[PDB]
């Protein structure tokens, strides 16, 4: 059932795994996260780009999670607004039934980014949503993420110890602050958010550049980075990229085999269950499964 | 809104246009079907066949619907149930919410369609759901056709005047049996369903083909058979592989030309427009447009 993040990520923080928090742009996207997540027997948290957004509608977006989540009612499930920008987006989000909000300031200053976080953190409170704030863009100041979160009373924090969204994270060998990651664990005591995890396997490399895809020398989190975060204190490990290369590597194997196949299942019923095979992968590796 | 399939048909019946049908198999379908109505200002026949309903399922496909409908609440719009195969197919959908069926029991002698047309008629008139029949393959026997619906009571009639489904239609040049459908029209007075009525415009194979694609010498309904349809007295023209076609040659195309593109959004944005505008076109040639 359709939950406030913290209910997921409370039990996360204090059981010390990872909660894959999985993007979605359409229903292929969501069905194969939540049969990934019935097949775990996983916790969901699902998130929607501001992007997603435009491109779903707000109404879609909230609605189709709402029928998976009646297709599914034993799993926990939190449906977050991955990068909100500003409050009237956070806002908006609220209102259609989004209970888990993240608004990114961390482009300002302490006081600026303080300031619009509480201020959401406010709205979304008194009508019983879930905020994740971010600090550091360069890393985060562990003394400043315990002043953040007194002051705030945000629920969840992405600190920003060597991550970037997208493929391409690592201008060569992948490397991750883990001593300022439990500094800042040790000092806010709250489920931490790990932004830019994907790990980009070498089977989803293999499938893509099989298909003809050309992934530019992109550069993953290496699988242990992932779980030596989850060690270290990160309860909501953001996974977008590693879901659209896998997808988007089996659509291309249909159109290149057959070039009379127009038939939209053929595409994507391949490509639901490479992105659906990926999930459950990553949320063995996190420590989400078998923890309904 | 969503309203009863023979709410639609009627009105076109009585003024003599045609209201195409539109298959999806998922939300980036259904949303350009409805952009489409709404900028057309036509009504809307929203089909899926029992595969889609399978890959979607039908608690997806009907919940998709009813939030489209919200967002544009002035375009009236049916949703219908594709050739459903069987009484309980049919009773299914009728329990999920669609305002249309179709059972196609052509393959059966006169006396075995009648006989189950009829029991899904009483089952789906009770619920307040219209029904389609179809009666030849053979084509259509008119004094058959006019006993068949006065005694199953089924809202309107596919009858076979010379088309088939997908791609491939006429392996030769296109023909269907105008003074057959007259006939029909003369003999039952309600309106008549054309299936298989897909004309593969040539921007549309050109699209496809541009993008590698293979039709394999496929042929449509010329769209001035489509026009005769209409004046004939066909009211549903049954929509599909044009779609589909228009759609996946996006696709393609977007693989080809960027080998790492992965953002699905990239790929599904000009597939909807380009399936949007045969719809839109299509709506223009059938004479629904401004008929809302
Ligand atoms: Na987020
Ligand atoms: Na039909
Ligand atoms: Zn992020
Ligand atoms: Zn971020
Ligand atoms: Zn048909
Ligand atoms: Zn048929």
């Amino acid at each position: 059932m359709l939950v406030k993040g913290n209910e997921i990520l409370l039990k996360a923080h204090k059981e010390g795994y990872g909660v894959g928090a999985f993007n979605f742009v359409n229903f292929e996207m969501l069905n194969a996260i939540f049969e990934a997540g019935n097949e775990e027997n996983s916790p969901l948290f699902i998130q929607a780009s501001e992007g997603a957004i435009k491109y779903m509608g707000i109404d879609m977006a909230v609605g189709m999670v709402k029928i998976m989540c009646e297709r599914y009612p034993h799993i926990p499930v939190a449906l977050h607004l991955d990068h909100g920008t500003t409050f009237e987006s956070c806002e908006k989000a609220v209102k259609a039934g989004f209970t888990s909000v993240m608004i990114d300031a961390s482009h300002h200053a302490f006081e600026e980014n303080l300031e619009l976080t509480s201020k959401v953190v406010k709205m979304a409170h008194n009508a019983g949503v879930s905020v994740e704030a971010e600090l550091g863009r360069v890393l985060v100041n562990p003394k400043e993420a315990e002043q953040f979160v007194k002051e705030s009373q945000v629920d969840y924090l992405a600190p920003a110890i060597g991550t970037s969204h997208g493929a391409f994270k690592f201008k060569g060998e992948p490397k991750l602050d883990f001593e300022r990651l439990q500094e800042v664990k040790r000092l806010t005591n709250i489920p931490l958010v790990l932004h830019g995890a994907s790990a980009i396997p070498d089977n989803v490399r293999k499938s893509y550049l099989d298909a003809g895809g050309d992934l530019k020398g992109s550069k993953g989190v290496p699988f242990e980075f992932l779980q030596e975060s989850v060690k270290g204190g990160i309860n909501k490990v953001n996974t977008d990229t590693d879901l659209r290369i896998a997808f988007i590597a089996e659509v291309r194997k249909v159109a290149n085999e057959d070039k009379s196949q127009f038939d939209l299942r053929k595409f994507f019923s391949p490509a639901q269950l490479a992105l659906k095979n990926v999930v459950k992968e990553r949320m063995k590796l996190l420590g989400s499964a078998n923890k309904i």
